[PDB]
């Protein structure tokens, strides 16, 4: 129930400012990230289901999922995947992004694209392209569902999830979208978007849209 704060490594919190303070133009790649990163943990609950079938019963569909908010300025992009237990969720710390934050700053520096953040195993950082801050929602088989939040600054939060849909298995980034990135809550656009840089992924892709019944 107490809120854990925890204090990113000094790559990490360098990265996460450089993300969220860039003018790059082409933003919309942060979606392709996060569908690659939900297909990655989508293909390690499969793997294990290989072996045993039985790690499917906490959801047995295996999808992702975008849910827009639109009311609360939010987008939420979900997937049954593995998850992350609470021990996952703080070691972000001594964890192989130490390294491909570093390498991915250097060629920054160098005059690489950011849309070349996925090559360098950080493109979940790429979310700050378009929110100023996240909540990622987890639950893994051995253990509870968890709450991870992050403002782009150098600590962030566990906290046991008292207050979420439970999610079966998986994990569901919330992204606060920024004040000017607002088009992302539009049907049209993440269709868009899904269409020109996720063409191939193994998993449904599903669209949450909310419409009101009229005459
Ligand atoms: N939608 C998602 N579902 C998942 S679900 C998952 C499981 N991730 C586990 C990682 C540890 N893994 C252990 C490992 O298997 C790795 N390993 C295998 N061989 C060599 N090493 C292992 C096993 C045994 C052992 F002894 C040592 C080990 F290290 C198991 C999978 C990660 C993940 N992510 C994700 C992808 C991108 C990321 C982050 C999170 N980061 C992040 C982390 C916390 C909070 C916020 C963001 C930051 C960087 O980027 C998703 O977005
Ligand atoms: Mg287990």
């Amino acid at each position: 129930a107490k809120v854990e704060t925890h204090e990113f490594t000094a790559e990490i919190s360098q990265l996460m400012s450089l993300i969220i303070n860039t003018v790059y133009s082409n933003k919309e790649i942060f979606l392709r990230e996060l569908i690659s990163n939900a297909s990655d943990a989508l293909d390690k609950i499969r793997y294990q289901a290989l072996s045993d079938p039985s790690q499917l019963e906490s959801e047995p569909e295996l999808f992702i999922r975008i849910i827009p908010q639109k009311d609360q300025k939010v987008l939420e992009i979900r997937d049954s995947g593995i998850g992350m237990t609470k021990a996952d969720l703080v070691n972000n710390l001594g964890t192989i992004a130490k390294s491909g934050t570093k390498s991915f700053m250097e060629a920054l520096s160098a005059g690489a694209d950011v849309s070349m953040i996925g090559q360098f195993g950080v493109g979940f950082y790429s979310l700050f392209l378009v929110a100023d801050h996240v909540q990622v929602i987890s639950k893994h088989n051995d253990d509870e569902q968890y709450v991870w939040e992050s403002n782009a600054g150098g600590k962030f939060t566990v906290t046991l999830d008292e207050t979420n849909e439970r999610l079966g298995r998986g994990t569901m980034l919330r992204l606060f979208l920024k004040e000017d990135q607002l088009e992302y809550l539009e049907e049209k656009r993440i269709k868009e978007v899904v269409k020109k840089h996720s063409e191939f992924v193994a998993y449904p892709i599903q669209l949450v849209v909310t419409k009101e019944v009229e005459k």
